[PDB]
Order: C-alpha cells, then sequence, then structure tokens
C-alpha cells in the first residue's frame, strides 16, 4: 500500500508554555497567577526552581523566532498568560500585556510562521482564585469568555489556529485530586465539580469564537492515553471498557458531543460525585462543536481487571480498573511507556468515533541531554521518538484520519512544573540549570536540524 | 457494588423464525422464498432437511402460545414470512397470510405476551430475486417498503415492538461472500452492493414506521461478535481497531449514525469494493434514527495483527487483522466459543457509542438433547449457559445500560438452516429428528421450568 504525502499545507510546528518560557513574571503591569503563588511555596518544586525568569522569552523571543525561521517552522504554539492581559483576571486590561502577544505573533508573521494561540495553560490569575475559588465557581465561564474575546478582536485577524483550554484534565486532576498543582486539592467532589465548570468555559468560548473568528479554527486539547487491555481475558477487556470511557470518554465526549458518558456518569453518581449542572448547561456544552480535537501524545495506558478491594507502581479505581506496564513496548528512562503505533491508535480512534480533524498539540521526549565541547548536543534519541511518531502519523493519515498539524515539545527547553530544568524537550538547548540562569544561551541540537529536514521535504523521506 | 435489579416492565421474551418453525411452505397461497427453493437442492442441508413443515409451528401455533402464557413470556418475538403476505414479493396481498399473523397476535394478546414483529429473516421471495435479483436492485427499497407498511397498517394497533432486518450482516455475508445462504455468491463487491442496497430499505421502513406507528419502537438487530485484541501488542491493539470497524461499526454506524466508518471506507475504496452512492443515499440513512439496537450475540472473537501476505481456522483481510483462538474463553461441544462477560462487553459499547437502548434479540445454547422416559428433558447446560448471560446483563443494567429485554433463542425446538434438527435451542422439545416428523409433540424441557421462574421474580432468582 502506497503512503500518503503530508498534505501541503500540514503544519510542522513546535510548541510551548507560557509559564515554562516566558520569565518576567512581574514586570509590565503582569499580575500573579496561581503558579507563581504555588511553586513558591517551600518545598513545591524541585530545587525551588520557578517561573520568576524561567528561559526568559518574554526578553528573547526575537531571537527564539529566528531560530524558528531557522528551522523553517511551519507553526509554533504558544499560550498568552491570562495574568500579562487582566492582571486581575476581570477588571482592566493591560495593554503592555496585549502588546507582547502583538509583536510575538508580528514577529511569528514576518517569518512565515503561523501563530497557534492557547488560550489556558494552567495559569488562572491568583486574584480569581483570591476572590471565588478559579475553577469551582460558574464566575469563572463570563471571565474566561472576557478574556478570550478580548483576543479574538485584538488577534482574530492574524490568527486562524486557536486553543481553548490545553490538557483540561490534567489541570482539573493534578490540581484537585492529586493535589500536585494548585490549588493543591484532593477531593474528588471538588474536582468534577471544577471539571464541569471547565466545560462550560470551554464551550461558551467556542460560542463566542463563531462570532469574532468566522473564518478561524479552534479547539480543546486533550491530554490523551489510549487504553489497551492487557490481553484477551474478558475481564481485562472489560477493564479497558471501563478505562477508555472514564480516562477519555469523560473529556472527549464532551468536547466533541457535549454528552458526559453514561456508565461513568452513573459510577460518579453511585459515589456522590456527579457536578451539580444547572439549566441550559447541557445547551451550550451541546451547542459548542470544535473544529478539531487537539492532542498532547506521550504515551498508552495497559489496564487489567481490578477487584473492588484492590488498587486505588499500579494505579487505578476499584471495581473498573488498574494499570499494569505493558511488555510489549520499550520504555524511556523514566518508566514512560515509548509507543509510537499508540499515537496511530489513539488518532484512530479520535477520527472513528467523532470524525473530526486532529491537531498534534504536544509531543516530544524528555531526557538529560549533555552539552558537549565547541556548544554540541547529539540527541540522538530523540530525533529517533520523533522520527517513529512521525511515521505512524503518516500511515494514520493514509487510514484516512485528517491530521492538521504536529506540535513537537518543545522548541526550546523549558522549566517543567514541579522538576526543574534538567529533563529537557527542546530542540534548542538553553544553557541554564536549576542552580542558575547562567547566560541562557540557546543552542541548536542536533535535533533541529533533523526537524529542519523533515519540514523541508515535507516529510517525504521518512 | 450492589446490582441493581431488572426493570419492572423488562421484556422476558424467546424468540423463532418463519423458516425455521412454521412449515406449511405451500398452503394459504403462500408463494416460493429463498429458502425454500434453496433448501431442495441436493446436499445443501444435512440429510435435506428443509422448511416443508419445520415443526409445524403454522398449524400448532395455539398448542405453542399456550406453553408460552404457561412458561409467564412477557414478549415473544417472531419473523413474518413475507412470501405468505405477498407470494410474488410484489402485487396482491394474500389476506390468507396476514390472517394467520393475525390468529398468532391474536392468541398472544389474549395471553398478555407482547408480540415483537421482526419484519426479515432472510426469506424474501423468490419471485424478487427471479425479476430483479432481489437485494441487488434498489427495487427492492420499494418492494420492502410496501411489505412493511403493509404489517404496520394491519398490526401496528397491537404490536408496539418491531424488529426491521435480522442480521443483515449475516444474511449478506452469508449469502454473498461466503456462499452457504442464498444467493450463493462468492464475490465481495456484490456482497457491499447488496448490504448498501438493504441498508437503504432498512431506513425507508424506519422513516414508514414513524408515520403509521407513532407510538412504537422499532431497529434493526445486529449479529454483534464483539472483538478482543489478543495481547497489549500495540499491533494487535490496531488490529483490534480495525477489525472491530470492519465487522460491527461498518453496520451498526449506518444504523444509527447514517455513516459509514471512514477507514473501512477508504480500504474498501482502495480495492474497488465500495458501493455505488446515489443522490440522497446519504439523507435517507441520517434520517432514520432507531429507538434500539437489536443484538443477537453468541460469541466474541479475539483478532490479532495480520501481515499483508497473510490470513484472507484463521480468517481476516490481509494488513488489517486476522482471528485467533481465545485461550481465555470456554468453548461449547461444537468448539465455538461461550463467553458471558462478552456480552455485557458488548451492550457497554452499544452504549458508550451510541447511547442507544438494546433489545437482546437472540441468545440460546445449542445442544443435543435426550428424550427420556416420561416425557422428561433434563438440560442442565442450558440453564447454565442462559444464567451466566442473564447474570452479565444484570451487571450491564447495573453499569447504565438501557436493556428492554431478552429473547432466548428458542422457544421451542426448530430447523436450523443447513444442519437439521440434532442441535436443539429450545425451552420445548419438539419430538421429530431429521429422518421423520414422529409426532411432533412438545415437550417441556427443564429450563422451561428455570426460565419460568426467572420471570416470576424478574430476574432476581436465576
Amino acid at each position: 500500500r502506497h503512503l500518503k504525502p503530508f498534505p501541503p499545507e500540514f503544519l510542522w510546528g513546535a510548541a510551548s508554555a507560557a509559564y515554562q518560557v516566558e520569565g518576567a513574571w512581574n514586570e509590565d503591569g503582569k499580575g500573579l497567577s496561581v503558579w507563581d503563588v504555588f511553586a513558591k511555596q517551600p518545598g513545591r518544586t524541585f530545587k525551588g526552581t520557578n517561573g520568576d525568569v524561567a528561559v526568559d522569552h518574554y526578553h528573547r523571543y526575537q531571537e527564539d523566532v529566528a531560530l524558528m525561521a531557522e528551522m523553517g517552522l511551519k507553526a509554533y504554539r504558544f499560550s498568552v498568560s491570562w495574568s500579562r492581559v487582566f492582571p486581575d483576571g476581570n477588571g482592566a486590561v493591560n495593554e503592555k500585556g496585549l502588546d507582547f502577544y502583538d509583536r510575538l505573533i508580528e514577529e511569528l508573521r514576518n517569518h512565515g510562521i503561523e501563530p497557534i494561540v492557547t488560550l489556558y495553560h494552567w495559569d488562572v490569575p491568583q486574584a480569581l482564585m483570591d476572590a471565588y475559588g478559579a475553577w469551582e465557581s460558574r464566575r469563572i465561564i463570563d471571565d474566561f469568555d472576557r478574556y478570550a474575546v478580548t483576543l479574538f478582536q485584538r488577534f482574530g485577524d492574524r490568527v486562524k489556529y486557536w486553543v481553548t483550554l490545553n490538557q483540561q484534565n490534567i489541570f482539573i486532576s493534578f490540581g484537585y485530586r492529586l493535589g500536585l498543582h494548585p490549588p493543591g486539592v484532593k477531593d474528588m467532589k471538588r474536582m468534577y465539580e471544577a471539571n464541569h465548570i471547565a466545560n462550560l468555559a470551554n464551550a461558551k468560548v467556542i460560542q463566542s469564537f463563531r462570532h469574532y473568528v468566522p473564518d478561524g479554527k479552534i479547539g480543546p486539547s486533550f491530554a490523551y492515553s489510549p487504553m489497551y487491555p492487557y490481553d484477551s481475558r474478558p475481564e481485562n477487556v472489560l477493564a479497558f471498557e471501563n478505562a477508555e470511557e472514564f480516562q477519555n470518554h469523560w473529556w472527549m465526549d464532551v468536547y466533541a458531543w457535549g454528552m458526559y458518558p453514561q456508565a461513568a456518569w452513573n459510577y460518579l453518581e453511585s459515589q456522590g460525585l456527579e457536578p451539580t449542572v444547572a439549566p441550559g448547561d447541557w445547551e451550550l456544552l451541546q451547542a459548542a462543536k470544535p473544529d478539531f480535537m487537539g492532542v498532547n501524545y506521550y504515551q498508552t495506558t495497559t489496564v487489567e481487571h481490578n477487584p473492588p478491594d484492590g488498587v486505588g507502581t499500579s494505579s487505578g479505581i476499584p471495581g473498573l480498573f488498574k494499570t499494569v506496564r505493558n511488555p510489549h513496548v520499550d520504555t524511556t528512562n523514566w518508566d514512560w511507556a515509548i509507543d509510537p503505533v499508540g499515537l496511530r491508535i489513539g488518532l484512530r480512534r479520535i477520527a472513528n468515533r467523532y470524525q473530526l480533524p486532529i491537531l498534534i498539540t504536544e509531543n516530544g521526549l524528555g531526557e538529560f541531554d549533555t552539552l558537549e565541547p565547541g556548544d554540541i548536543v547529539n540527541d540522538d534519541y530523540r530525533i529517533d521518538y520523533l522520527r517513529r511518531h512521525v511515521q505512524e502519523i503518516q500511515r494514520a493519515i493514509t487510514d484516512g484520519v485528517d491530521v492538521l498539524g504536529y506540535c513537537a515539545w518543545s522548541f526550546t527547553d523549558l522549566l517543567s512544573w514541579l522538576n526543574g530544568y534538567q529533563k529537557r524537550y527542546g530542540f534548542v538547548y538553553v544553557n541554564r540549570d536549576d542552580e542558575s540562569e547562567k547566560d541562557l544561551r540557546r543552542i541548536k541540537k542536533k535535533s533541529f536540524y533533523w526537524y529542519q529536514r523533515v519540514i523541508e521535504t515535507n516529510g517525504a523521506e521518512l
């Protein structure tokens, strides 16, 4: 069988997130985000690392975009820091904050790079948390909408591709179930309420987008780990049904269809955990169809039967499923699976279930890169990982999946949320570590030139 | 987690098919069906058995319904023989034929049993095959519709529950791909064309039903073998994605959504096998939503990766999937799988994908039964099989699946299509075999009294 080529306007991209790259945490009128405050709690982050400076992209954006142009990036996906635009979340707009993103967008456009604007990457202004608990209040729906509309009005003429909430399942679960991210809560009831409010905020902004950006394309981005059954034991296949619905359809069915899946809903209702539904909620969720599903992909998860007295290392839900190591995939140095075929499977599942085009918003390999003499970083491991995933994307396109683009994570090295800087993701090495910012100089890794070649040839050599 | 009860009006049922039960093949003006002709080809059926007499339900229906009432059946699902109603397929209606079904329905209603009328169980009149090739011609769409409308007009006041095509995937694949059933064709291109025409006929009759039976409930019934991947190897999970889409979504997505799945469509198109689509086809298919999905269930199927030079014993499609024996399920004495959990999985999949209620239209165990002196048939093996499946249905209901009822296959023993009478399915033994009709007497098996107790307790005592 002949593989289809990557389509002529395929968005060969790379990506970042505002807190992870920008720095300038208190400059030009920017307000505190929940992450500014959270990361300064003693013991919260590795070696106290935080986003005060990060890799200083706020001041170094021209150099970074020049490197993107050298690579030939077709697209750069970044997030807008809400606290730069509305320092208090609501209230007065900050023109200096908007001006940064205007300058960034102009730099991208002048180099022929398509901006992909991500509205929300986990950094709600602290003032909204202080006033009303941020994502736990329906007040955020209108406040988020006002923020999104501001961006649509200022940039809609120059930005075609927009992502709304990026990895809602992560910021909600880590913030309200695991207590690892702000606000550090461990309460499933609160988690599902905040999640429902985030669903409504997503739908509201997509509705607004139709008014302000009539030729644009918008969608949420979901952190998707496709589930596998361990084997053909019926109870393991049933565990897979439970896991795919509870972990994945719980979000994507709301995004695509405006409806929560029923078995998961009934389980939550039996635990007293289902969210509070107000009149108009279903109408709003169902009327806000996205143009694409964004997918952040790193690995699949294999599951097996979990008795009601079982696991609550393996994780899972008693009576539903538990995770188990997949003996048939390679692993990273952090026990993450390497499963490029799993990306093809996830793309196929989204096309098969929702018939949506897909934008791959994040995929990449984190590793402890060594800077060798002469400013050389030989990251053949990153090249191998990316190559295998891009090859599987081409197979998915050949199968009939409409893949709009692929954003490698990340363009430059960046600050991780809790683990400092040493596990690096970039095509561009940034000379700093957990102890100091050093000189923050940018150094092209071997993978930079590999991806430059991929883009130049539209993937045709892989 | 305690199990939910069966809902108060759950349709505890049993089922049959006209050719398998009725006899009276040439009585009261009945025309030839394709099965009358096919089964009389020498060598086609075991010991030349055929439906001339079968178990003689046409003459013995009063006794059979009296037995249903003794059991306390809530519902009896049967099929109407098109050739009794329109002996030439189109043309003049045969009032004597309709009068048989009127008498049957009156007997059921007088005993408080819900009729479930199945429009089509594989017995298109031979005259339509002769005139235009039956299911290979779009002419059948209107002819089938005129037949269905006749039934809706005569019986819609007394019949709430209707099934349209029963096991379309079987009569189409066995008739046009495997050549096992009429018309005895082995041609995939013809198979997919006839299948598309059957899809249009199903949609047309559902549209007619909305006018003639506005308070009724209608759906197609699909012979569902849910697919499992052999293990968590990514290539085997991908084989599972392909197989579930090709074998199951190919039909059920058309029934529920009016759309063929895209990866399967593109594969067929690459082989020159996709059906011919006419203007208006998609609109019709999308405008005919059913009230429920009917499910005929016997077993799951496990699949694994199949190289492009591989299997086309194992069956499959090269480059997509091949079947493999599942080591984790039991087998019958005929080496077919027994997988009651697989029924729960299939029910969960239909609810999760389509949000449809499900009527289980067929499930049962075929086995040699021994008639012991005193008219005793001890079939504990059949009780075991049915009990395990009903238990899994109760678990699916507890999960949140809306199951409308369960029709055990079958009420009385019946004639099999190709294999005679000895592998029996009934709650009621019929005293005949492959060599003679004996006295055709009905003898209640042990399973009859077991199911009587199931119904009395609404499934609380299994």
